[PDB]
């Protein structure tokens, strides 16, 4: 069913995107030559997705995880009729449409920002993810509300990567079957043949993990191509094509190395190339109407059409289903149930409850309030208490369950989150270790970079976890953290702080939130529910004292928040004028105006000092050059919690002693 | 031959493992109850180790990657009698040398510091890597100075984990044949069964990674599993033996579950386990003299005679090839050559080049110099510029080789070089790019931890990259790494600056470094190379001025400290004074005198200013209440390089700019 215009089509886009690349003098011409033939048989024959209709929520999700293929990309999106050959023109440039790896919310299209190695690949098992629990939850007899593949194109690199490894286990054991990998097998790396560093049967691999495979001996039969995809569409277990291409197809002296991996060709090869392809060298950036054409009556047609009656079947669901029709909206939009907060809940006076406690039962209520709430942890959830006892957990046979059992697997959770949240409909978390953060740190990044409303539980965040040992005892992370770009880092103080960070981790659209939570009981504070929403909100508000200008200005965060408190009332009882603040969210706080920051933390108070059970770094911006901060400097210690705090400085006394010592 | 009084030894280990828990009231016993029978016939009858010569250098490497079973190892090292029962009476305790998971160089035989898991299976090849390297270089005819075996211990949780897929994949690859994993395959984890959320096929994953498989199916036969550990001895690859056994075997009422994983049993089922065990429930921490003596007649005497046929062949060695031997036992004591760094690359006026190049020069000098150099890239040698061009690569066929490939294995390739440097023998490094280094921050926290002498090459540091775009483009990474203890994060200035950074790198014997290098070209300073030499060890270093109290300080690290040059020159014919300092290291500028200290960035200057192509984070602590952060507080851009650096502030006038605002 393929013609000479169809191998037109093909070299059309390799042409496109090395012409790309040429204008740069950047990029990556190699998969972009080797994987033309596939891709062009996936957008052309199967993928039911329109790049004008980006939001298609029945759509299928198609995702680079080689980002550096990102021409090849651009090309399709090009020839389909969203992207103008000017931003291809304007490739690697300064505000361009086309960046280097593809990227989310820049370019239309472009499902997840990909380009970091393994995480475009865990992304689809999350997204492939949601389709599954989406669809456990609304479908019913004959109205298949959700129900679209999930497919990846993926490299050597992508399978060297544990990542991979940790998404395929999870998506092979929970048996999502729209799940379908394009693997461009090229033998070759940037640093030469793969034979160096790999060797190993994907084959075997892949059906160990409960995978099913298939094998395209040649890359460039978009026959062959088709079949594979067709199989694996009609299959009960994820899949995994690896399609057999030669890096740099069509080039003579760069083909099948390295070289052509991530240099341009030059304006020679390119020739020699163009010549291969039957193509002319002298015309450049050049597609032909009948290129366009064919994916005005393939894909776009199908996607519409499919677009339309998945329109006519949500009309008729909204008849038959009412409530769910209405709910289901309210997922596809992202926004949460009205007055969903006034059923979280409210912790009086004399509670001493673990952040991760309190996280607990503000989860039990939010799985009842928030119908889109989804998530899990990562072979913790005794620990993290991050489970819902009130619902199923997740599986091939129950779809609709609303616990997710990760495994210990963290960085495929984060990507997992992170892939949710891009599908849409749902509000996703996932719960490990604070100090375990560092797994899938990654992940928070691009969470970051795409600015999506993922939450990420954290709990056991400091010394205080106490036996486990400095291994287990975090230090540094919170720093870590909080030096990205747009994250939400809340420590809160107590069980009502916990649960306004959990109102600004679920309505936080454009930002990710980590929450850093605590496994010893913490004290309530007695500072009423109107300042704790909105001092959570804005970062950092005053809990203790009246007075903007003290002689002691003490910030803390989470568990010492009660121990700057305690402080406070000595320093009172021997004629030292003093106020608390608690420092919940640092984001939020330097989102807030000039005048919030310097009524809360004046720059006239001298003598400020901060106490927090981390690392000090970044601690001096609010402290100023004649202030203190008691912080921890090394790593922690293997006794009881208590024990080990004690004996790192976070004693009353100890702060006392640091405070009047002070000039 | 197995006696009932190997039974005793195994029930033993498991009454003092429970003991320890119960009387700490934390821990976990399940793993040590499931696997003290495969780690008492390892331990016994296999393992040429001697707790006591912990450091012989030809040991077996024994690791237990699931450190959540400490107190097993603790049994095993009392019953060998490197530590003391008062020390198991004090587990998890402040001050003991018993807790809660293995750590190294505070209790003796610990081998690498376990807990977060996979990171020691990783580590034990690292080591297998750093054996055979070893023996590539210094074994002779007749002189095998260089064979021993690692083992390591490990649990589901270990393989879920996507750096055992990494590791174990450059295992096979390069067959590591030495190299025995011991796989608890109890089918529970902490939350609860293990068919909840894994399902796989070890055998046929790890086949296809090119490793052998052996499936011991019940985990308390001793002669299934000294059989098992015997064949993975004999076998070419890579061996995992699966172990089958029963989470917290010998409790009647929890066995089998997750709550005997991670939870003291109480003292109701810990009597009712010991009569399953035929062991008196009243006597508690109770060792009879047998199993001592077992350990004694079995891996301590083997251990011991196995040491000293190997301190002859050094002697025979060194007669044979007498320089070969003083490289091996300069090797062993960690140490470096004598004026090794007068061969090292000198950069003058006038040059132009990356960190990454002036890197390189230093690497091609270092490699010729330190015979004990070692490491490779992750797939970016070609762009780390981290390959010793004059040398082969490592392989099964040319184990000397000291180029190794890790490919895309950044986790597994830290964790390679931590295991290394655990090793001893060897300067190991590694090198990816900086915005990757998250992909094994887990493995330098280690690293940390440990004090181990390894040396991370990151580069491609900054938004200068370009069209690679913002998640190529690292903003964080720097004030992420600068908050870990115990880690030497160095950004050089120029090449000069690059040469005493690797010279402090690998003269940092219980320091970690990690080298933060350019792709674009740094211009060199006219600082004369003593002031270079002296001041990226302490740290900071003033660059520009005389006067210790200027009108303005300028601070910054790396690309930008020529950028604050020229402003400062600018500044001075606006009629100001200006002194520029240069911060390569915080770690070693906080580490020394506060007079040197402000001497450097003092007090007294109310408009000091840095510059740095990253996040702000840190820097208030050397700007002041009243000073300036020229940072990014965002991601970075797809454009020409050199573009996205002026547009994100980085030139002469906007610096200009902002000071004269201020
Ligand atoms: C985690 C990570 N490490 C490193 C890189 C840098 N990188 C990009 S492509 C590449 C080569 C890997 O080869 P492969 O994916 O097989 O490329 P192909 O030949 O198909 O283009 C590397 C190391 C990256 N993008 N992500
Ligand atoms: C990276 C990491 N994640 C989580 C933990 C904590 N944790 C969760 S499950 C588990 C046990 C994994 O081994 P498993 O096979 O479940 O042990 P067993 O039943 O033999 O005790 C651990 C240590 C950890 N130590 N490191
Ligand atoms: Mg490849
Ligand atoms: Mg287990």
């Amino acid at each position: 069913m393929f013609n000479e215009k169809d191998q037109l089509a093909v070299d059309t886009l390799r042409a496109l995107s090395i012409d790309t690349i040429e204008k740069a003098n950047s990029g990556h011409p190699g998969l972009p030559m080797g994987a033309a033939p596939m891709a062009y048989t996936l957008w052309t024959r199967h993928l039911n997705f329109n790049p004008q209709s980006k939001d298609y929520f029945n759509r299928d999700r198609f995702v680079l995880s080689a980002g550096h293929g990102s021409a090849l990309l651009y090309s399709l999106l090009h020839v389909s009729g969203s992207l103008e050959l000017e931003e291809l023109k304007q490739f690697r440039q300064w505000g361009s449409k086309t960046p280097g790896h593809p990227e989310y919310r820049h370019t239309d299209g472009v499902e997840v920002t990909t380009g970091p190695l393994g995480q475009g690949f865990a992304m689809s098992v999350g997204l492939a993810l949601a389709e599954d629990h989406l669809a456990g939850k609304f479908n019913k007899e004959g109205y298949n509300v959700v129900d679209h593949y999930t497919y990846v194109l993926a490299s050597d690199g992508d399978l060297m990567e544990g990542i991979s490894h940790e998404a395929a286990s999870f998506a092979g054991h929970n048996k999502l079957s729209k799940l379908v990998v394009l693997y461009d097998s090229n033998d070759i790396s940037l640093d030469g043949e793969l034979n160096k560093a790999f060797s190993e049967n994907t084959k075997a691999r892949f059906e160990a993990y409960g995978w099913n495979y298939l094998l395209v001996k040649d890359g460039n039969d978009l026959e062959e191509i088709d079949k594979a995809i067709t199989t694996a569409k009609s299959q009960e277990g994820p899949t995994i094509i690896e399609v057999k291409t030669t890096i740099g197809f069509g080039s003579p002296n760069k083909a099948g190395t390295n070289g052509v991996h991530g240099a341009p060709l030059g304006e020679v090869e390119r020739k020699l190339t163009f010549e291969n392809y039957g193509l002319d060298p002298e015309k450049r950036f050049n597609v032909s109407e009948e290129v366009y054409e064919i994916f005005q009556n393939t894909m776009l047609k199908r996607a519409n059409e499919d677009e339309s009656q998945w329109n006519s079947l949500l009309e008729k669901y909204a008849e038959t289903y009412p409530e769910l029709a209405e709910e289901f909206k309210l997922a596809i939009s992202g926004k949460l149930p009205k007055n969903y907060k006034d059923e979280l809940p409210r912790f009086e006076l004399g509670h001493n409850g673990a952040s991760r406690a309190d996280s607990g039962t503000v989860i039990q209520a939010i799985s009842k309030t928030v119908p889109s709430f989804f998530g899990g942890s990562a072979d913790l959830a005794g620990s993290n208490k991050s489970n819902v006892n009130d619902a199923t957990d997740y599986s091939s046979e129950t779809p609709e369950g609303k616990n997710v059992w990760f495994g210990v697997r963290e960085f495929a959770m984060g990507a997992a989150v992170n892939g949710m949240a891009a599908h849409g409909g749902l509000h996703p978390y996932g719960a490990t270790f604070f100090v375990f953060s560092d797994y899938l740190k990654p992940a928070l990044r691009l969470s970051s970079i795409m600015g999506l409303n993922a939450t990420f539980i954290f709990t056991h965040d400091s010394i205080a976890v106490g036996e486990d040992g400095p291994t287990h005892e975090p230090i540094e992370q919170l720093a870590g953290l909080r030096a990205i770009p747009n994250m939400n880092v809340i420590r809160p103080a107590d069980g009502n702080e916990t649960r306004v960070a959990w109102e600004v981790a679920l309505e936080s659209e454009s930002t990710p939130t980590s929450l850093v939570l605590t496994r010893q009981n913490l004290p309530v504070l007695d500072v009423p529910e109107d300042v704790v929403e909105e001092g959570v909100r804005k970062g950092a508000y005053t809990v203790y004292g009246s007075e903007e200008t003290p002689e002691f200005l003490l910030l803390a965060s989470g568990s010492e928040v009660s121990l700057a408190v305690e402080a406070a009332k000595d320093l009172e009882k021997q004629g030292k004028s003093v106020r608390v603040v608690s420092m919940p969210n640092w984001n939020a706080f330097e989102q807030q105006s000039e005048e919030y920051k310097e009524s809360v933390i004046p720059s006239s108070v001298t003598k400020r000092v901060a106490i927090e059970m981390a690392s000090p770094l970044g601690w001096h911006k609010y402290v100023g050059t004649a202030g203190k901060v008691i912080a921890i400097d090394g790593f922690g210690a293997s006794a009881p919690g208590d024990l080990v705090v004690e004996k790192y400085g976070f004693t009353k006394e100890n702060i006392l002693n640091q405070v009047m010592s002070l000039e």
